[PDB]
């Protein structure tokens, strides 16, 4: 299949940010992309990480890179609501690659809104509720 250059390119930074836990980096290198019509894939990809990883670095790493997104004005209301979205809707096929991926997912997205990033309606869409 044909390379998706800008998934490979959000992937990288994720991947990049997570080993080497800066945040300004990858901060700075999302705004480089310009892809602000393409956040919601920057957060569907970011919650899947956290999904597929093991212990609670990832979590949290996650969890700050998007509260800090979030409360710079980087990614608007519409792409944060549709990359929980897309997270909430294929959620059964990543549990089944993933077990227990929902309650893993619920503690992320109670998190997130105890973070202030998302509304109460966007949480409670949550499948695992």
């Amino acid at each position: 299949q044909p390379v998706n250059h800008l998934v490979k390119e959000i992937d990288m930074l994720l991947k990049e940010y997570l080993l080497s836990g800066d945040i300004s980096e990858a901060e700075h290198c999302l705004k480089e992309l310009e892809v602000p019509h393409f956040h919601h894939e920057l957060v569907y990809e970011a919650i899947v990480m956290v999904l597929e990883s093991t212990g609670e670095s990832a979590f949290k790493m996650i969890l700050d890179l998007l509260k800090s997104l979030w409360k710079s004005s980087t990614i608007t209301i519409d792409q944060m609501k549709r990359g929980y979205e897309r997270i909430y809707n294929e959620i059964p096929d990543i549990n089944l690659d993933v077990p227990h991926s929902y309650s893993v997912l619920e503690r992320f997205v109670e998190e997130c809104f105890q973070a202030g990033i998302i509304s109460k309606q966007l949480r409670d869409l949550c499948p695992s509720r």
